[PDB]
């Protein structure tokens, strides 16, 4: 709306959570489907939602059930690519046309998130996500545990990195979950997103909450 538009327009960087915000799905749950272990993994993903558990361990546990091969990830991207949330294409377009720097931050995986960023004309340099490792033959080999997104609080750590690198004056974090809400601070403002699933505790506690990306499209262009 009005005050929301003024806040939105003041941003010089916008960071989007990926799973359930930029896309309708959860990258890791979709990889779990492609790999045949969806039920177990999707419960663990629920267990981990919010600031609920040590992220690095929950990620290891889930990846150990999945054991994604390079070709499986490759197949996910080619045959079962995630669905962009309605309106995100247009929103990112309006942001970029205003020279707002857009980032994607995800506890999911660079291979999938870079695919999503490409669809949004977000450079890979603006993607922060976990990196799967693979052995020479493609077998799952683990993940890069040095990534900020591999730890609890990783979204806030990414935003701190961006502030230190680029000195943005006003970074807004946009996402569906408590972990996104918990990235402000260091983000300057947080907008909760409930277009795919409403996380009531975010909706109840966020100063700004939208259920439809059009709501930020506060003009006619
Ligand atoms: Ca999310």
């Amino acid at each position: 709306h009005s005050e929301l538009r003024k806040l939105f327009y003041s941003a010089d960087a916008v960071c989007f959570d990926v799973d359930s915000t930029v896309i309708r799905e959860e990258g890791i749950d979709e990889l779990a489907k492609i790999c045949g272990v969806e039920d177990a993994v999707s419960e663990m993903t629920r267990r981990a939602m919010g600031g609920a558990v040590p992220f690095k361990a929950a990620l290891t546990e889930r990846l150990a059930l999945i054991q994604p091969s390079r070709e499986q990830v490759q197949r996910l991207i080619a045959e079962q690519p995630p669905h962009l949330t309605p309106g995100i294409r247009e929103l990112v377009s309006r942001l970029q046309e205003r020279n707002v720097q857009v980032f994607l931050i995800s506890g999911g995986f660079r291979s999938i998130v870079e695919h999503v960023a490409s669809k949004l004309n977000i450079p890979a340099t603006n993607v922060f996500a976990n990196r799967l490792k693979f052995y020479f033959n493609g077998e799952y080999a683990g993940f890069d545990e040095t990534q900020p997104t591999a730890e609890s609080g990783g979204k806030g750590k990414v935003i701190k990195l961006l502030k230190e690198k680029f000195h943005f004056k006003k970074i807004i974090m946009i996402g569906d979950g408590a972990t996104d809400m918990e990235a402000c601070p260091p983000a300057d403002a947080f907008i909760g997103f409930g277009g795919n699933v409403i996380r009531q505790q975010v909706k109840d506690n966020a100063k700004w909450y939208i259920t439809d990306f059009v709501e930020l499209l506060g003009e006619l262009e």
